[PDB]
């Protein structure tokens, strides 16, 4: 089982089972990671050899994500609780007050975390922490509230119960998403907005969730020209100067999706203004171009910040709790905010 | 004032007022409407010298057309009845029954088309008529319920609405966006026989009251087509045109060389192609560009005029029965 370091890539797989030139692939040290998505998934057990197989392949074990944040956007249904749009826990907050809302997103952060912690699952793209403005359909229902402190309250409560399902928490998607408009699938959109208007909403979650232990952000695709003519993932004032200096944050950076221009210079763009990881999903070609010849950047915080990311419950131990019906309770309570 | 036949492209503008270089832009036989986003509003005065402008270029007048479809869809904000999401009327039908849900809808259609007809506007690219999967974020709350019988009927109930407020609909993603996720190029496994049982039945239902037009989904259904739906013969040809009898227009996705994309969409059996935010590609378009042979084109840019002359409308909107339809709908939106 050979030891080499998680690369600054994540890549991702095809279908159910690794193929043979996946495994090959994986081997490259440019990779460091994988990310799942519903073509990843059959059934629990399949998930589960999938994960080990991953795994398997080297030292330290390739981290393994997924975007689980709840609502419409879930990718393995069958066999997991069906978990809520986060918006339904902003509802509850409106309705029945913080209390109840911070009690019911810990439960719904545990139950989320723990099933999939269960399958070798390291770490859930979540929580959203845009701000519903009302202006982007593709956000929508994923935002948790309009409210700035609404929206830090419930995401460090469902902070905590990922955590007790063993997963550290991604914040998207930084520095804020939603007061752009979004509803035509890959456009590049434009926040006209100042620092200062988004100091005093959009980035206050960020700031908090980076305070209290959030292991890494994603980025927006989005332009803010007063603050840079590029794209927030693309920006080394967003990212160095804002996120690293101003605010302290010392999680991943995760790139945009790269999949032309060029894949080797796209992800070179990215590393240049601050990202640690990149991520090239559905396209096996350009990850196999990226890698043929690549030289990691030089980035020694690079293998502590995946490895803060590692998942904290061990196999056996998750299966147990899964078992217990406190656990149980939770599931059926999470299983009813869906319905 | 120049006569020239509507051309086969849709394209839009920068900001509040037509430049020179757009106003020579859009007097390109290639152009036949305009698309316009939140960038082009200030107010309902300054919407109104806009369309106008675009009007005053040509005869066939520049088809003018936006994205109202209420919630988080919903360009034009002040001096506006706020829309609701469409699920809202979804959510009337599951609490209170389909009768007040479709009495709701053609409530928020007719609401929706006078306010934007009286500034000048053709047509609001609505309703979507995809199914809430649970699936797709992209979608989310813009589609109006899971269930097909309940996106057809308040999309029919809709459509209705439009028509009293001038408008004609255009339903969106043909042949179905609900069901992959979306938040790239998603793939749809399903059979054809499982989106006839669901998914198309809305579109069928809507091609055969009197729809105008349809937008493709950026979608591949594998099991029908290897190509998105969008540069489809197979989905535009085949499926819509022949087998579902449509007669309307079919916009391709958003384009955004140029010349060869738009190619193959006109082909795919698209008769007008949108091009948006990018000017540019409009201009390297348009440079040489030879109109396809369409006979059918201008009768299906006209089905889509505006219905009502101005005065009507002005007239419509001083009636308490109006005034009382926008309270209801702004009530719906809070
Ligand atoms: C949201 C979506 O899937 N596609 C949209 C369509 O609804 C819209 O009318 C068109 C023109 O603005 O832009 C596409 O991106
Ligand atoms: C939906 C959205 O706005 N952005 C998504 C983000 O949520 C997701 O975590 C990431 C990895 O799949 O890819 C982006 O396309």
């Amino acid at each position: 089982v050979p030891h080499i370091p998680r690369g600054p890539v994540m890549a991702d797989i095809a279908a159910f089972r690794l193929t043979e030139e996946e495994k090959q692939r994986l081997l490259d040290p440019a990779i460091g990671g994988i990310i799942l998505f519903r073509r990843n998934f059959q059934n629990i057990e399949q998930l589960k050899t999938l994960t080990a197989e991953i795994k398997a392949l080297r030292t330290p074990e390739l981290i393994i994500a997924v975007d689980h944040e709840g609502g419409r956007v879930q990718r393995f249904i069958e066999g997991f609780t069906r978990l809520p749009a986060m918006n339904v826990l902003g509802q509850i907050w409106d309705k029945d007050g913080a209390s109840a809302a911070e009690t019911a997103a810990g439960q719904v952060g545990r139950v989320l975390a723990t099933e999939l912690s269960a399958c070798g699952i390291d770490l859930s793209f979540t929580p959203v922490l845009d701000l519903d403005w009302g202006n982007c359909a593709v956000i929508g229902n994923r935002s948790f509230h309009r409210n700035p402190e609404a929206v830090a309250r419930l995401a460090l409560a469902l902070q905590k119960g990922l955590a007790k399902g063993g997963m550290k928490s991604c914040g998207k998607h930084f520095p804020g998403h939603g007061f752009v408009e979004g509803d035509s699938h890959l456009v590049l959109p434009e926040d006209g907005r100042s620092l200062d208007e988004l100091e005093a909403a959009d980035l206050a979650p960020f700031r908090i969730m980076s305070r209290e232990g959030m292991a890494a952000v994603m980025p927006a695709h989005v332009v803010y020209p007063q603050v840079d003519t590029k794209p927030a993932g693309f920006s080394e004032i967003w990212l160095k100067q804002i996120l690293r200096r101003d605010i302290g944050f010392k999680g991943v950076i995760f790139s945009d999706d790269l999949t032309a221009g060029g894949i080797k210079e796209r992800a070179r763009i990215s590393f240049e203004a601050g990202c640690d990881i990149v991520l090239v999903c559905n396209r096996p070609d350009l990850v196999d171009e990226l890698r043929d010849g690549f030289t990691i950047p030089d980035n020694q915080d690079l293998a502590g910040r995946w490895q803060y990311m590692e998942n904290s419950l061990g196999h056996e131990a998750v299966q147990a709790v899964m078992q217990t019906m406190g656990f149980q309770a939770a599931q059926a309570f999470v299983a009813g905010l869906a319905s």
